[PDB]
């Protein structure tokens, strides 16, 4: 089932063209059905290229971008690269970044302008949170990418701090080539009877 073979936004199926992207991975092709309706999932694919669109899409497709001034983020993401794509496959949605390796002020500036989604290393993710700079009480979509490269890199107790600050009616998707205990807790404490999917060779 090519992208089209699904209920998808045309200009998105076109931004994809502006890109050149045609057909989804095994994992994407599995998630989207459930992912395009809110169902909690879990994803298990080898580390590297292939994962992004399983969630990027169910997000943009879920939200009606706004021009509202200084608005809260309806979506959220985590790592320990991901802007290029989403910004291109979700032109209607405003996207920004946060991370160690630049100035607080910097990512404490475009923030107050407005936001439709986010992606961060939990180390700085809490920074703006505590600062009260980042308000997180309007999120609909939640995402954890590589909950083992987090564990490994050590961003695991902010992951859940930031996470403990989102609606319960909210949705949740988790990806981890190897699903570890903290991601088993992260799964019991944060997800409604998700559906696991494994594509490991």
């Amino acid at each position: 089932m090519e992208f089209k073979d699904f209920p998808l936004k045309p200009e998105i199926l076109e931004a994809l063209h502006g890109r050149g992207l045609t057909t989804p991975t095994p994992i994407e092709a599995a998630a989207l059905p459930l992912a395009l309706e809110g169902k909690d999932l879990i994803g298990q694919a080898r580390t590297g290229t292939g994962k992004t669109l399983a969630f990027a899409l169910p997000i943009a497709e879920r939200l009606a971008p706004s021009q509202e001034r200084g608005r809260k983020p309806r979506a959220l993401v985590l790592t320990p690269q991901v802007a290029s794509e989403l910004t291109a496959v979700a032109p209607h949605l405003k996207v920004v970044a946060v991370y160690g390796g630049t100035g607080y002020g910097k990512q404490k500036e475009a923030l107050l302008r407005g936001a439709d989604a986010v992606v961060a290393t939990p180390g700085r993710a809490l920074d703006y949170l505590r600062q009260g700079v980042l308000d997180l009480s309007r999120v609909e979509v939640a995402v954890l990418d590589e909950a083992d490269e987090m564990l490994s890199m050590g961003f695991e107790e902010e992951v859940e701090a930031l996470l403990s600050a989102t609606p319960p009616s909210r949705q949740t998707l988790l990806f981890s080539a190897t699903l570890p205990s903290w991601a088993k807790r992260l799964a019991e404490r944060y997800m409604k009877n998700p559906v696991l999917i494994n594509v490991i060779k």
